[PDB]
């Protein structure tokens, strides 16, 4: 199978109990870029507000976010990158009442507490040079 062709879209609904899954691998081939973004958005549009932003710069940090009224919010910086280059990963992001649990290669990694009710995302956009094998929504 093809990987996703990237800039990936994906309509969605979240609730608690929620788990986007993102399956895919990062590679070293980007300059002053982050290796990997993904974004939720509140409208299917790139202008409404994201509600949790991620992105891994390797070997260095992860940076997550939100966009509210178009500013970026309280940047959380995690210098424990999972990621590899060239290697498959496992990219869990389970919605809780107060937070997501961003989880990667079967370790919990950050809770990112809400900043916008999960309840109003509406798209998620997974892209960068990111060699996308799957994205998925699950409800349970
Ligand atoms: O916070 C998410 C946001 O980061 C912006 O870049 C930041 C960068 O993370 C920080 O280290 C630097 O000092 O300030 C920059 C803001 O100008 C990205 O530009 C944005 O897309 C998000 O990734």
């Amino acid at each position: 199978m093809s990987f996703l062709t990237v800039p990936y879209k994906l309509p969605v609904s979240l609730s608690v109990g929620s788990c986007v899954i993102i399956k895919g691998t990062l590679i070293d081939s980007s300059i002053n870029e982050p290796q990997l973004q993904v974004d939720f958005y509140t409208e299917m549009n790139e202008d409404s507000e994201i509600a949790f932003h991620l992105n891994v710069h390797l070997g260095r940090r992860v940076v997550m976010n939100s966009r509210e009224f178009g500013i970026w919010m309280l940047e959380e910086n995690l210098h424990y990158v999972p990621f590899e280059d060239g290697k498959p990963f496992d990219l869990r992001i389970y919605v809780c009442l107060n937070e997501y649990e961003v989880k990667v290669n079967g370790e919990y990694i950050y809770a990112f507490v809400h900043r916008i009710p999960p309840s109003y995302v509406k798209m998620i956009q997974v892209w960068r040079d990111v060699s996308l094998d799957s994205v998925l929504v699950n409800n349970g």
